[PDB]
This record gives C-alpha cells, structure tokens and sequence, in this order.
C-alpha cells in the first residue's frame, strides 16, 4: 500500500498539505498521525474536500503511506 499511497499524496494533496518532514511546503496542516481524521474527512467514492473524490483503495494506501512517511534522502 505504501508506493501507491505516495502517488496519491504526492499529487492529491501535497500542493496544499505537509507531511512530516517529507514535504515541508504547503499552507495546509500536516497530515501527520491524520489517519483517522482523513477517514473522516473522506467518504471512498464521494466527491468531496477540495474537488477530489478518493476509491477504497486510494484510502488505506494513502494512509499507509501517512503512517510510514510521516524523512531526508540521506538518512
Ligand atoms: C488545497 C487545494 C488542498 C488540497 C489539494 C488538499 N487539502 Fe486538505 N485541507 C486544505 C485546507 C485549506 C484545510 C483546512 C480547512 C479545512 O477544510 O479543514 C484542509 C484540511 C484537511 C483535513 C483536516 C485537518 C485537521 O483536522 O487538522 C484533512 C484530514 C485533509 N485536509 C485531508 C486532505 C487529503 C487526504 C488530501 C489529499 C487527498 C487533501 N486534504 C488535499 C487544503 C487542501
Ligand atoms: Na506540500
Ligand atoms: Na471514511
């Protein structure tokens, strides 16, 4: 669930969210230990936040990818 948990994040919501120290940039909050307010947030095939509808499965990878991203390349 990781990797394509990161698409999800990387080009659904880091233009506006952060996330740990993996994207530091954003006005947003961070996303960081927002598993279940993500599931709150979302409905998986509802379109809601900002435009963006989410499937089932794009809400357990992103959160899988929350809980194990949220980081520098040299670490
Ligand atoms: C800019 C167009 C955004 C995009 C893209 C995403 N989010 Fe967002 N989010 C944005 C703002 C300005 C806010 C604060 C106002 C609000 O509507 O709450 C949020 C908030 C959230 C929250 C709740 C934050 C909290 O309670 O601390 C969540 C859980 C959240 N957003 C989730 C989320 C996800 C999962 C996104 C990718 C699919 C995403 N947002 C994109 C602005 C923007
Ligand atoms: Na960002
Ligand atoms: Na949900």
């Amino acid at each position: 669930g990781v990797d394509p948990g990161k698409t999800v994040y990387d080009s659904r919501c880091a233009s506006c969210h952060r996330l740990g120290t993996y994207d530091a940039s954003g006005s947003a909050p961070n996303l960081s230990r927002a598993g279940t307010k993500i599931d709150g947030k979302f409905t998986a095939g509802v379109s809601g936040h900002k435009g963006i509808t989410l499937t089932a499965a794009d809400l357990a990878n992103l959160k899988t990818f929350v809980n194990a991203n949220g980081s520098h390349p040299q670490f």
